[PDB]
């Protein structure tokens, strides 16, 4: 389920992965081991699903975007699908977690590599835009990809407080306005 | 110094509230006793709004001085841009991982303060409408809950290390949306 996931999510935050048994996790979902395995598999699969539900910067989902023909495409299907995956959990994505005044440092860890992988994998689609020429010549990438990082952060904030999805929506549709298409 | 007294200021008042939280509470959490709590803070209720001016994101006097600003885009802009230059963590959230369930006094607080920021920026994008430098089909709710992801990430980016001149750079690039 969904408060599965979030029992799982705070345990993870604070213990860490390789610090997290089976055993504090059975204990904190109320459910014995052969049943958490039939319904989230090992210890593995369930924190790989936790950092779906919970992390902006998941790499398959930001891939999946960039194979999009254009920059702007790219980032587009990018926000609007964080938007959906986003939309009324109350603490934001993990990057805005760690970002408040009072994670275990395996977890910060994960995070600052998935930030500067996400950072440069948007750089890469900006270089292979200028190449492929629906990026203007001249356009600051970085400045650009941190703004595509910016957006992401803002609309999971969004989200958490209780935008509706469909004004979240467009408000994402007019974020990769920034993204141009020549 | 004690930037590090308002951090635990602010974790004890995230978890208590204001009115449930005494002098008490504060010096045995803090480890300082009363009069240097009065020296350095004043009383509960100035050390409050320190410890909230300190953590919010959400700065209402400088947005309003934004506002008036004669076009919705210039407001914006001036608006962003102004903000990373403050920035260079504050509560974007109304839940917290590590410190558990806050109490609500504080989502009031984080509710009306947010609630605020979109009303005002609503209203200068209709106050822009009429007067014409927005067009006329313009989503102006759509658009105030785009300025409020911005001002938000920009903030995130900002807590999580992002470089000054990338971030000012990023606020110029948000405000184009505003047309
Ligand atoms: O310097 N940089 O390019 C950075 C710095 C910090 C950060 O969190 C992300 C990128």
């Amino acid at each position: 389920d969904q408060v599965a996931l979030q029992t799982a999510m705070e345990l993870f935050w604070r213990q860490g992965y390789e610090g997290t048994s089976i055993t504090d996790l059975t204990k904190a979902l109320g459910i014995n081991p052969p049943s958490l395995y039939a319904a989230f598999g090992s210890k593995r699969d369930l924190f790989e699903k936790t950092l779906d539900r919970y992390m902006c910067e998941r790499t398959l989902q930001l891939e999946e975007a960039m194979v999009r023909p254009t920059a702007h495409e790219a980032v587009l299907d990018f926000l609007t699908g964080r938007v959906e995956v986003f939309t009324g959990q109350p603490f934001g994505c993990m990057t805005v977690q760690a970002g408040l005044a009072s994670p275990h440092h395996e977890i910060v860890d994960l995070l600052t590599a998935a930030r500067e992988q996400m950072r440069q994998t948007v750089l890469d689609r900006f270089e292979k835009a200028l190449a492929d020429g629906d990026l203007p010549a001249g356009t600051d990438c970085t400045a650009l990809a941190r703004y595509v990082m910016a957006a992401v952060y803002g609309l999971s904030v969004e989200a958490a407080s209780g935008a509706p999805r469909e004004e979240l929506t467009a408000a994402a549709i007019l974020a990769a306005q920034v993204v141009p298409r020549a």
